[PDB]
């Protein structure tokens, strides 16, 4: 288990803990019970990069204590 911090770029630090095999759709899914934004209205970058429920977390390299941004789209 993980944990990393996402930040929105609009106002709002929420952090969240996940697995690095744990896909970018399962982590928007536990992310939206803290922010309320729904699956389908969350958007994940890592270091200017989208990141999508189709792509692992490992894909992108997301590990303890990583910083995630956080986007409502």
């Amino acid at each position: 288990m993980i944990e990393v911090v996402v930040n929105d770029r609009l106002g709002k630090k929420v952090r969240v803990k996940c697995l690095a095999e744990d896909s970018v759709g399962d982590f928007k899914k536990v992310l939206s019970l803290q922010i309320g934004t729904q699956p389908n209205k969350i958007v994940l970058q890592k270091g200017g990069s989208v990141l999508k429920d189709h792509i692992s977390l490992e894909d992108y390299e997301v590990h303890d204590q990583t910083n995630l941004e956080l986007y409502y789209l």
